[PDB]
């Protein structure tokens, strides 16, 4: 299946000036745990903010232009992106804004981190209805030494 994984703040803010504006180690671990051994799909701007392939995962980058780095697999369309992922149980779509928008109607699961931080973004997660998504897991955690904000993990399954 196709799954989306994303950290959101207030107003579903996901990013600002090509970066993510918070400090949350608990989220990185959760991300690593749910994506390791999976193919990961991302847009070119998200690729350019990471710059090294996500190790232990097949890396597929969407771009309308020819690839500029042979450590990763480049694809020119959403259908080419899914085909390059081959026959796996779960393909992870990991950002950014424009990529989430395109894959959201094809997705069966969402893994979300709701971070209780009020920041300004120039990129937002698509608007999603509970009419379509059932919550099968959610945990809330208070801020601590490593994590400056409270945050909750949730897994939703399409209805
Ligand atoms: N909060 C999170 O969990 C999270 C996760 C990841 C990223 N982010 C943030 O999201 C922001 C980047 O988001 P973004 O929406 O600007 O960019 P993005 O979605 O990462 O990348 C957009 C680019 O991807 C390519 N692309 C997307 N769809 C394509 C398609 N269907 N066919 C061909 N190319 C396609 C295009 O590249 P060309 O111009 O080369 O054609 C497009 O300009 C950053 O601030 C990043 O930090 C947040
Ligand atoms: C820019 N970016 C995208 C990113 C970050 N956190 C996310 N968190 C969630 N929940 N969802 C995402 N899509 C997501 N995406 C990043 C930034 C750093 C690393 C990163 O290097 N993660 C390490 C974890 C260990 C470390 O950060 O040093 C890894 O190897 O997976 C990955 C993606
Ligand atoms: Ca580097
Ligand atoms: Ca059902």
């Amino acid at each position: 299946m196709i799954s989306l994984i994303a950290a959101l703040a207030v107003d579903r803010v996901i990013g600002m000036e090509n970066a993510m504006p918070w400090n949350l180690p608990a989220d990185l671990a959760w991300f690593k745990r749910n994506t390791l051994n999976k193919p990961v799909i991302m847009g070119r701007h998200t690729w350019e903010s990471i710059g090294r392939p996500c190790p232990g995962r097949k890396n597929i980058i969407l771009s309308s232009q020819p690839g500029t780095d042979d450590r990763v697999t480049w694809v020119k369309s959403v259908d080419e992106a899914i085909a390059a992922a081959g026959d796996v149980p779960e393909i992870m779509v990991i950002g950014g804004g424009r990529v989430y928008e395109q894959f959201l109607p094809k997705a069966q699961k969402l893994y979300l981190t709701h971070i209780d931080a009020e920041v300004e973004g120039d990129t937002h997660f698509p608007d999603y209805e509970p009419d379509d998504w059932e919550s099968v897991f959610s945990e809330f955690h208070d801020a601590d030494a490593q994590n400056s904000h409270s945050y909750s993990f949730e897994i939703l399954e399409r209805r």
